[PDB]
């Protein structure tokens, strides 16, 4: 069994239905639990909240779903109305957050895309009726960070104000995404810092706000 398995397992024995906190704290427990160095974590979860509260984004595009950790972390937030779109390369782990999605009663806002960002981010405009996004969350394949943000303007789908929050700019790291968000009158940066225990280092996040074509 894989570690996403076992972790929708517990969450089924464990965590209420229908209550996303309940859900949020079996995931983080069980991966302390079995110190699994985790995808995202309740402190970085706290930064995404209140990015979220601050922007107060009716429609959100996820790149990379895993569990479906921050799936449910993002949506228990939305607004009635609001959407999520969670783009997923591995079709097991879409299966794992679609399930735990279900569990804490969060389904009915959020959509799983099956397939590489790739691929996906040209059809948001048609296929799933996107005009602007408010918010990309990226935490998918370092090396797509810069592409995909590049993607993204060249589709039309950022505008003044929508916001890229990036996980796991440091470690593993995206310097050339950073180099390029920080470098650009596009975006206006900020950064957020967050230590990984096991590899015993301080990791970051940025926030980018687009700001308009150059
Ligand atoms: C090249 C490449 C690698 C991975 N991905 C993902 C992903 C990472 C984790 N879950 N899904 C997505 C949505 N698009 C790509 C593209
Ligand atoms: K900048």
């Amino acid at each position: 069994d894989t570690k996403e398995q076992r972790i929708l397992r517990y969450v089924q024995q464990n965590a209420k239905p229908g209550d996303p906190q309940s859900v949020l704290e079996a995931i983080d427990t069980y991966c302390t639990q079995k110190e699994w160095a985790m995808n995202v974590g309740d402190a970085k979860g706290q930064i995404m909240d209140a990015v979220i509260r601050e922007y107060s984004p009716s429609l959100v595009l996820e790149l990379g779903a895993y569990c479906g950790y921050s799936a449910v972390r993002m949506a228990r937030l939305l607004q009635p109305g609001a959407r999520l779109l969670t783009m997923e390369i591995n079709p097991d782990c879409a299966a794992i957050t679609q399930q735990m999605l279900n569990f804490a009663g969060l389904q009915d806002k959020v959509t799983i895309l099956n397939g590489a960002s790739q691929d996906l981010i040209p059809q948001l405009k048609k296929k799933y009726d996107v005009d602007t996004l408010d918010m990309v969350f990226l935490d998918h394949w370092k090396d797509r960070y810069l592409p995909d943000t590049l993607l993204l303007e060249k589709c039309g789908l950022l505008r003044k104000g929508t916001v890229l929050l990036a996980d796991n700019v440091i470690v593993p790291g995206t310097p050339d995404f950073l180099a390029y968000v920080r470098g650009s009158s596009s975006f206006e940066c900020t950064h957020y810092s967050s230590y990984l225990e096991y590899m015993k280092v301080v990791d970051g996040l940025e926030k980018a706000i687009y700001q308009g074509p150059s």
